[PDB]
């Protein structure tokens, strides 16, 4: 459940290495930073701002990738479940949308990301 | 350019007939309302809060659709870019993923909106 991290500091990590220390709030509001280290993308080992909302079995979140440090001209949403795990805490299990505007103006990939507690 | 929209709060529908006011703060903060009127979809015709960042021409913010009237158990996130029309406007292309709790565990739809600022 989300509802039992209202008011709790949380760290995850994703399979491709990236880290999110996410702030969920009483009323379900998601304030907090992501890490990127994710091979072939840019601003990576840096933090960027990250803010959404959870509620029950389901969570979403946006980071868009400028810090006044490093600017990619892009930005990500995730949606995703609460899956549990069999003595490893629950799991953020999400699909990802990338917008930038670079050299072919705008484009957008898909993909999965799957997100693994750490205490 | 998103970042000309700072301290506005301007209105925008997609293809489903969805719509979203969106304020857009100095820091690129999206704070504002999304009405859901997707055929075939639940928790229609109700205001639920979006967050959200925009940054050059991307943007990208979530809706769960629990608003403490109607709760459909699912979470929405949006990434997409600017586009600059022919016929003279401005639309936000994105990208959306759907994530719910379904008959048999977790699920995760996903689609394209276009939106278009209504004036
Ligand atoms: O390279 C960029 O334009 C900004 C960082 C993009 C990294 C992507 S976002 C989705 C995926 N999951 C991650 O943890 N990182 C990559
Ligand atoms: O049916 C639900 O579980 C909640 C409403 C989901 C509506 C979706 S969000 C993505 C797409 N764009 C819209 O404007 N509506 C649908």
């Amino acid at each position: 459940d989300f509802d039992s991290l209202s008011g709790t500091s949380t760290t995850w990590v994703n399979e491709l290495g990236s880290v999110m220390t996410i702030d969920v709030d009483r009323k379900g509001g998601v304030t907090g930073y992501y890490v990127n280290n994710a091979p072939g993308t840019g601003c990576r080992g840096l933090p960027y701002d990250l803010s959404g909302h959870a509620h029950g079995s389901t969570i979403a979140f946006s980071v868009v990738w400028s810090n006044g440090i490093a600017d990619c001209r892009s930005a990500t949403s995730w949606a995703g479940y609460a899956r549990k795990t069999f003595g490893g805490g629950v799991q953020i299990v999400t699909q990802w949308s990338l917008a930038f505007v670079g050299k072919a103006g705008g484009k957008i990939e898909t993909g999965q990301n799957v997100f693994t507690y750490q205490a």
